[PDB]
C-alpha cells in the first residue's frame, strides 16, 4: 500500500462543488470503516494513519478521508463551524459511495467531525473510536486555551518552522518522534498559500457565532452506539480531564487511557491502538 | 474444569501454620498468572472467577487463590492489616510452589492484596490487572463509606439473607444477575460461624492502628511494571473517582472503563475483561 | 421576626391561578434577595432557612418563597418540568411585586429553580448563591441515582417515618442534627395526601420529552452574573463531582467547599454560609 | 507601614548560621500570623503580599518571612529539599521569637513550606491558608511539568527579561497586572548571581533520594487543623486538579475557587482573599 496506490478523489456538494481526497484499502472486506485525521498544520490522512491503515486494511475496508482544508481536499477561504462543514462533506461522500451505516475512527478535530456526523445523521454512523477528540471534550480542570492549542495559534499567526516544531513537540510524550524529517515534511505542507488560507478560514469558524455546533459535550447523551474514547494520559492539546463529560453521558461509552502517551495515540501506542480498534469494531 | 478437579491445598507459615485453598488450571502453559478474588461475604476464587478461569486456562497456568478468611482457606479470628496478611500468605505460596515473577489479577480486596504484594516483594510480581481495586483507590469525590461499603457493614452487624441480597444488588449494574440461587449460595457460605469469625476479624483490621498499609494510593508511584486498571463506570463500592491517583502516579498505568458495568467487571463484561487480560498479560 | 409576622400570599397565573406563600423581612433594606428552599419531603422556606432569614434580613429585603408543592403554596397534582414550573411561578411574583433584577439564593431543588429562572428570564436574575444545587449539577463520577436520591424515591413509594428519617440522615454530616422533633415535624407535613401528591408529581416531571430542561449544565455557560456555588464535601444527594461543569463553564463562577458538611450547608455551616452570602451579595 | 519600618533580621541555626529577613506589623494585636510568599524568580514578602500586609496588620500581628534564597534572606548555593529547608529556618525563628502555635498563610512554594512546617512541627502550626500551594498538590489530570513550571525552568536555563515576562504572564488571569515596572523590578532582583544561584539550587533540591518530602499529598491526612485551600480556576502553574487529594484527605479542609483568577490569588482577588483570611483566622 502506498499514498499513490490508495489515492482516490470524489466531488460532493456543500454550498457548491467540493473535491474530497481519500485513501482506500482492504476493498472486499465485509466491514467499511472511515478514518478522520487530526487538525494540526500539514496534517492529512496518510501521514496521520501511516502506522494504522495497512494493519486495519487486513480486517476492514478502510476509507481515510482528508477533511476539507487538509491534504488534497479543497481548501476554501470561508466555511461555517468546521465539524458541521466536514460532517456535511462526509455525508456527501457517504451518499456518493452508497455507504449505509459505517463505524468512524477520529483523532482530535477528526473525532469532533465523527461525533457531529453521528449526531446529525444518526442512522449513518456505527460504533465510534475517538482518540484525544475535540468537540465532545470539555477540559473541566485545564485552563483554556491549553499549552497545545496556544502553540497551534502561535504557528497560525507566525507560520515558521520553529513554531511548527514547538507545536509538534507538545503532541507526543516521546519528543524523539519529532524528527527533523517530520518537521521538514509537515512545514512544507503547512506553509503553502492554500494551506495557510485553510488555517486562516479555520481560525474564524471556532470563534465565529456558529460556535454551539462545536460544544458537542452538550449533545453526546444522544449517541446510542458503543463509543470507545481513547486518551494519552500526557495529552497536552486535549487533556484527559476533557474525557469526563463524554464518559458520563454516552450510555455505551468505554474509555481507555494509555500512560506514557500524548495526543497522537495512533502513533505513540500504534500496536495497542490497532488491537483496541480491531476488537471494538468487531474483528472484521 | 470443575471446583473439585482444580481444587488444591498448601500449608504456609504466617505467624504459624496457614492452610490456603486454590484452584489450578492450564498446567504446562508457559506463563503462570495468579487470580485474587473480591472480599464480599461468601466470596471465593471459583465463584468470583467462574466466567474467566476456563478461558484464561487456554492461555495461562491459572492459580486462583482463596484469600485467608475466604472459601476453604483458614479463617483466623485475628490478623493484622488484611492486604499485608494476605500478601504474606501469597509470598508463602509463591515460595512453596517455586514461582519466580508472576503477573497478578485482582478485583476489589484482591486488587489491594496484589498491590501490597507487588510493593513488598517487587521482584516476585509481574504485570498487574486490577478491577475496581481496593487499597490503591481513594475516592476523591465519593463520601466514605460509599453506599456499597455501608451495605457490607450492615450485613456484618446483621448477617441476614435480606442484608446480603441488598449488598449484592449494589455490586452490579444489571440487578437481574442477583438471582435467588446466587443469594442462597452466597448466604449459605457467608453465614457459617467460621465465615462470620473471618468477617469479625476483617472488621477490626481496616479500622485498626495498622491502617497505613491499606493506604496504597500513597505508594503505587513505586510500581515499575505495566498496570491495567479496569473499572465499571457504575461501581457503587469503589467508585470510578478512586482510579485517579493510581492512574496519575503509576508510570506504566493504563485505565479501561466500561459503561453499563458495576463492581463485578469480570462477570458483567466477562468477554471484554477476558480479552483485555489475555492481551495485556502477553497472549500466553 | 416570626413565621406569622413574615407570612405573605400572592396569586399568580401559571396555566391558571396559583397561590404562592412566602416570608418577607428587612422591608427597610434597599437590596432585595429571593431565597428558594430544598425539595426534601416536608421542606418549606421558614424551616429550610431558619438559621439564615433573621441574619440576612439585617442586610437585605428577604423574600423566602415556598416553591409550588411545598409549605403553604398550591400543591397541584399535574404540572410540567418542576424547575421551569417553579421558575414561571417566581416570574409571576417578580412581575406582581414590580421587581427588576434581583439576586437569588437556592439550595438543591431551589438551586435548580434559581438557575432555570436565571436562564429563562436572564435580565431578572442578579448574582446567584447555589448550595448543593440540582439542575446545573451533573455527577461525573457518582452513579445515578445517588444514595440520597434513592432514599427520597423510597420514601415516595413507601412514605413511612422510618423512610423519611433515612433520607434526612443522608442529608447531613452530623446525624445529631436529625432530632426526633425535626423528624416528627417534617413527617407530619410530608405525609399529607396534598404533600405526597405533590412529591410524586415533582418526581415524574423530571422524565419525559422535555428532560433537556433539567440538564442545565448544558446551558449555564450563558450566565453572565457572578455565581457562588457552595457545597458540602460529604453531600450524598448532589455530590461534589456535580460542581465541576458549572465551575468550569460559568464565566464568573466561584466555588466554596466545606469539609465535614453534607447537603444542608445553610444549616450545617450556617454562620460561614451567612457570611459568604452577605459578602457575595455586596453586604447590603 | 513601609518596607523599611517593618524590616527585621534574625540569625537561626540551619546546618550553620542562616540570616532571615522578615516584615513585622500589627505588634499591638494578640493573634500572630506568619505569611510565606511564592517562589517565582525575584519574589519576596513585601511585593508578594503588598495588597494584603496593611489590611491583615489591622487584625493580626503579621510576620511576613523572606524564605531562604529570596529577598534579603541568605541565598546558599547548597541545601536539602527546599520546603524542609525553609520549614527548618521558620522553626528556628519560632523558637527565637518564643512562638507556640501560630497560623500560617502561604502561596505556591510558601504554601509547600507552610505544609512541611505543619507536618514536621505539628504542635507549632495552627490554621493554614494555602493559595495555589505546592507540595500537597498533585495534578491528577495536568501533565507535569505544567506550562507554568516549564516557563520557570526556561528562565532558570536562560535568565532573560523576555523569559521572566513569559513566566509572569502565566501566573495571572489579567495579563495587564504584569506591568513593565513589575517586570523590571522582579528581573533586577531575579538576575543577580546570588538570586540565580538560589533559584537553580531550589530547582535541583526537588529531585534526589528524599523526593518523598515533596509529595505532601501523601501526608496531609494527618493534619488536624482547619485548612483553607484557595485556588484561581485559571492557575497554569499549580492547576485546580491539584487541590483534590488535599480537599478529600484533610479532615477540616475547605476550598475556595475564584473564576477569572490565576496563580496570584492574593493579588488578583486581593479584597476577597483578605476577607476570607481574616474570617478564617478568627477575625483577630
Ligand atoms: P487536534 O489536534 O485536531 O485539535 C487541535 C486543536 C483544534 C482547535 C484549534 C483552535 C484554534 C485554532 C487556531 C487556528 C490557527
Ligand atoms: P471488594 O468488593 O472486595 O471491596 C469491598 C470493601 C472492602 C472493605 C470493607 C470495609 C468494611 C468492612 C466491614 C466488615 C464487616
Ligand atoms: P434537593 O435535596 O432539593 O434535591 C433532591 C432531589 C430532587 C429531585 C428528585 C427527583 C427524583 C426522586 C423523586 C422521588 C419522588
Ligand atoms: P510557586 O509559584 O512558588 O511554585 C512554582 C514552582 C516552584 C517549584 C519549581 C520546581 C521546578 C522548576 C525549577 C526551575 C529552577
Amino acid at each position: 500500500l502506498t499514498f499513490e496506490s490508495t489515492s482516490r478523489f470524489a466531488e460532493v456538494d456543500v454550498d457548491g462543488p467540493l473535491k474530497l481526497h481519500y485513501h482506500e484499502a482492504g476493498v472486499g472486506n465485509d466491514q467499511t470503516v472511515v478514518l478522520l485525521h487530526g487538525g494540526g498544520p500539514g496534517a492529512a490522512s496518510w501521514t496521520n494513519f501511516s502506522r494504522n491503515i495497512a494493519v486495519l486494511a487486513r480486517h476492514f475496508h478502510v476509507l481515510a478521508v482528508d477533511q476539507p482544508g487538509y491534504g488534497h481536499s479543497d481548501k476554501r477561504a470561508e466555511h461555517g463551524q468546521f465539524n458541521r462543514y466536514a460532517a456535511m462533506a462526509l455525508k456527501g461522500l457517504f451518499d456518493q459511495l452508497g455507504l449505509g451505516r459505517v463505524p468512524l475512527v477520529g483523532n482530535s478535530l477528526g473525532g469532533g467531525t465523527a461525533v457531529r456526523f453521528a449526531l446529525d445523521y444518526p442512522a449513518r454512523a456505527g460504533r465510534l473510536v475517538l482518540m484525544g477528540p475535540g468537540g465532545l471534550s470539555i477540559n473541566l480542570f485545564a485552563p483554556d486555551p491549553t499549552e497545545g492549542v496556544k502553540r497551534l495559534s502561535k504557528f497560525s499567526v507566525a507560520p515558521t518552522r520553529e513554531n511548527l516544531e514547538a507545536f509538534l513537540r507538545v503532541m507526543v510524550y516521546d519528543k524523539n518522534l519529532i524528527t527533523p524529517e517530520l518537521v521538514d515534511q509537515r512545514f512544507a505542507l503547512a506553509s503553502t498559500p492554500e494551506s495557510l488560507t485553510a488555517t486562516r478560514a479555520m481560525g474564524k469558524s471556532f470563534a465565529g457565532a456558529d460556535f454551539e455546533a462545536g460544544m458537542m459535550w452538550r449533545e453526546v447523551y444522544r449517541l446510542r452506539q458503543p463509543v470507545l474514547l481513547i486518551w494519552g494520559r500526557e495529552d497536552r492539546v486535549n487533556p484527559l480531564d476533557g474525557a469526563l463529560v463524554a464518559l458520563k453521558t454516552i450510555p455505551r461509552a468505554q474509555l481507555h487511557v494509555f500512560g506514557q502517551c500524548g495526543h497522537w495515540v495512533q502513533v505513540e501506542k500504534f500496536d495497542e491502538f490497532n488491537k483496541l480498534t480491531i476488537e471494538f469494531l468487531g474483528g472484521g
